[PDB]
Parts: structure tokens; sequence; C-alpha cells
């Protein structure tokens, strides 16, 4: 079925194509340096290059050729990072949504589904891009001073006199029943099922790892309980950055005359989110219900895990797969698509949802699920020069990367017996301190060095 044929795009070695506005060259460097250190093979291009350009058609042609060439060489990009607002990378109007979308950068030349996990670091200045990057680096390197906020979430079924009880509450209650609960490590599941909502957004300030709102939205607000872009700019969650998901209308409409909610929540300095998932056009109650919970969910009936297909919540908590921000969105879209395929009540085509939902901020982040675990490994005392590979001990499934000065030299995934064969695409031929990074979904990163 669609889940088998069009599942999680994540693969190793991780490869990322980056297309960035030329103004961002300096500000982007620390993000690129870290992505290389953690094992991403990067192909980085700026819109001031003739082969890229600043116009939709050239950027799209450039990306599609990179993807096709990569695939032919058994090295397809996994991620596509768009760096800039619509003044430098425009997107285009959805065929179904009639609103801006980045989908066609990733759907190569004739395909329904994206070929790459695409996200947009939308910034109007280098300073704003730095704001996003610094939050991402704190989160991914786990350098936050107090990790207790990771064990807390905020879940809101927002106001609608009729739909809140029919769909909003069932959505949030499903998430809490199966995942966002004490038995998964969450000490504080702040949840608002209906009015009174007073106090709900103060939890963004005191600290949560995740905020999910489902009900009405506008380009610059979660409508009720109200959270506007003005309020975002006044948040105080220093060192406590979250993933936010707005299952509502138009909060990710990133070509609006004013910065949209999704842009502001990621752009704000030392507060707000490291990433946002939301919709560029309108969203709808049925389709968002399926997106979060899975297909077969019914209005006014509490859905079960056994009675629904895989939705975004379900995918998030699979340990093995769907471990990136982009993959959470993908899972949601798949569920809405499946719901249509098997004949659930839908009044819009699945094409619309793939055009609608976007990641703003860094979609390549692997979110923690409550408190992340401590990894186990052994660091060798030295690396002999001129080797095609090294054997590095790390827990099964861990991804090990060897680098120096932001140049990635080799990567490998630890097998079931706790040994990674790190394939050296660039061999070590000079003395120096080499960086070794080991990452794994819901584990604290290991960031060390080995002297050669
Ligand atoms: C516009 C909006 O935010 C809501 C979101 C509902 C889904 C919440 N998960 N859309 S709507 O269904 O209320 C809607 C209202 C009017 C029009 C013209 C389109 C959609
Ligand atoms: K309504
Ligand atoms: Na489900
Ligand atoms: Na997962
Ligand atoms: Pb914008």
């Amino acid at each position: 079925d669609v889940y088998t044929d069009h599942g999680d795009l994540y693969n190793t070695p991780v490869r990322m194509l980056v297309v960035a506005g030329a103004k961002f060259k300096e500000a982007l460097k620390p993000w690129l340096t870290w992505k290389a250190q953690k094992g991403f093979y990067l192909d980085v291009h700026y819109t001031d290059e003739a082969e890229v350009g600043t116009t939709n058609a050239s950027i799209k042609a450039f990306i599609h050729k990179k993807y096709n060439d990569g695939l032919a060489a058994s090295a397809a990009p996994v991620f596509l990072a768009l760096v800039g607002d619509t003044d430098v990378i425009s997107g285009e109007k959805g065929k179904k949504t009639k609103k801006v979308t980045d989908l066609y950068y990733s759907a190569v030349d004739g395909d329904y589904f994206p070929e790459m996990y695409t996200f947009r670091m939308s910034a109007s200045s280098p300073e704003e891009l730095t704001n996003i990057i610094d939050k991402v680096l704190m989160y991914e390197k786990a350098t936050m001073p107090d990790k207790s906020y990771l064990e807390k979430v905020l879940l809101i079924a927002g106001a609608d006199y009729s739909w809140n009880s029919q769909v909003g509450q069932p959505t949030i209650k499903y998430g809490m029943q199966y995942y966002y609960n004490q038995e998964h490590g969450y000490t504080d599941v702040y949840n608002y099922l209906k009015a009174p909502y007073t106090g709900c957004y103060s939890h963004l300030n005191t600290g949560v790892s995740f905020a999910n709102y489902t009900a009405h939205g506008s380009e610059t607000a979660w409508a009720d309980p109200l959270l506007t872009t003005s309020q975002l700019k006044a948040l105080t969650n220093k060192d406590k950055y979250f993933l936010a998901i707005g299952n509502c209308c138009i909060t990710a409409q990133f070509d609006y005359v004013q910065p949209c909610f999704g842009e502001v929540i990621t752009r704000v300095k030392e507060k707000g989110a490291y990433a946002y998932i939301g919709s560029s056009p309108n969203s709808y109650w049925g389709e968002d219900y399926y997106w979060s919970v899975g297909a077969n969910a019914v209005f006014g009936v509490q859905p079960t895990f056994e009675g629904t297909s895989m939705g975004s919540y379900d995918a998030t908590f699979l340990e093995d797969s769907y471990n990136t921000v982009n993959s959470i969105m993908w899972a949601g879209n798949l569920a809405a698509t499946h719901a249509g395929n098997i004949g659930n009540i839908t009044h819009i085509g699945a094409h619309y949802y793939w055009e609608a939902y976007h990641v703003l901020g860094d979609g390549s982040v692997m979110p923690y699920r409550a408190m992340p675990k401590t990894n186990t490994y052994t660091l060798p005392a030295s690396l002999p020069q001129n080797q095609a590979s090294y054997s590095i001990q790390a827990s099964a499934g861990s991804y090990v990367a060897i680098s120096k000065d932001g140049v990635l030299y080799g990567t490998g995934v630890a097998n079931a017996s706790g040994v990674a064969t790190v394939s050296m695409t660039k061999q070590i031929t000079e003395n120096g301190n080499y960086d070794v990074v080991i990452t794994r979904s819901n584990y604290l990163p290991v960031i060390k060095q080995i002297q050669v």
C-alpha cells in the first residue's frame, strides 16, 4: 500500500542538497559545518551562481538535475534545504491549493510524491537565519543547560463550538493515550481540551519540547486560544526550543505580505521554535484528523490505535523510522492520502495535502521523545592513516561520522552487534585532530575527537 511504497525517505549515508540565497553565505557556515560533522554529505549552492539563478524555473531545473544525477549514481539527495524567503527562492502556486508551495522543488519532473525531504529556513536577514541556526545547534548538540523541558509538551484542541468536541479533542486525546504520557517519559503533558484556555501559552515560556495546536488559524496567528506573531516575539523560552505543529489554516503561508506565523516562530531570537510544521493554504477538520491520528478515524468517536492506520503521532513514536521533523509531516500527509484511497470521508484530493503542508526551520532535526538516552561506544586511541574504513564500536543503529574542519571524511551505521564500518570516502593522510560524532534517534549526541 502507500505506506509500503512511499514510506520514510531517510537513508544513509545522509545526503543533503542546499540551495541558499547568496546573502546567507557567512551566516549559514556554522549550520553546514555541524551537518557535515554529524555525517551529512552536503552539496551547497547559492542563487548567485549562473547554474542556479534566482528564479523559480532555473532553481527547480537545477534541483531536479541534481536529484536525477544523484539517483543515477546511487547517491540521491535525502534532504533538500531551501535557505531564504520568497524574495530569493519563490516557490510557486499549488495546482490544487492555489497558494504558495515548495512541493515542486522536490517532486521531480512528473511524480506525485516528493523525492526529497524539503524544508525552508526562511529568513529576511542573515541575523534571522543565525537565530534559527543557533536554536537548532543547541537542540541537536544538546547543549541546553536544563534538559527537563524535554519531558514536557503542550497540546491544544482549540476553540470551535462544534468541531472541538467532534475532532479536536479526539485528536489530542489519541496523542495522550498512546504516546504523550508519563509511561513514555513525559512528566508534564500540558493539555487544553476546551475553554478555559487561560494559562496555556505560559507553558511555551516555562518550557516544552513540543507544541501542537488544532483548530482555527490565520496567516499570523493560532486563533483561539490566541497566539499572534506579536506574542511570539515576546516569548521568553531561552534555552528551551521546541517543535511546533499548527494543524490549522494558513499559518505557513510564507509568501504573505507580512512574515507568517511559521516564519516568525522560527526566526525569533533565543525563543520560539527550531522548526514549525503548518499549512500554506486552508486545512480542514477531516483531513487534519487523519493526518494526526491515522485513517479510519470517525467524527465524535474516540479513535483507537488498533482501529486506525498510521498517522503523524504514530510515526513520531516508531523507534526505527520516521525520526526526523520532515518525516512527521510526511506521515501525516500519507495518512490523509491513505484515508482518501481506502474511501474514508474526504472532500479534497490527497494532492492538496502534499502541496499544503510545509516545514519551516530545520526539517532534518531528529526530535527527542521525552528524555533522550545516553549512548554507548568506544573511542579508539588513534586512527591509522590511509585506511579505506575503520571499525568503530557504537550501539546498534548509531550513525558514526569522522570529519575535520567541516569536511566529512567517512560515515557508517553500527550493525546489530554494535560495530560501525566507517567507510572513508576521503582517507586520512595528514596528522591532526579529527572529529568523531555519533548520533542516534532519541540519544544524546557523542561529540569527541581523535588525535592522528
Ligand atoms: C481556516 C482554519 O484554520 C480551519 C482549520 C480547521 C482544521 C483544524 N485542524 N479551516 S475551516 O475548516 O474551518 C475553513 C473555514 C472556511 C473556509 C472557507 C475554509 C476552511
Ligand atoms: K467552524
Ligand atoms: Na493511528
Ligand atoms: Na519515529
Ligand atoms: Pb515570507
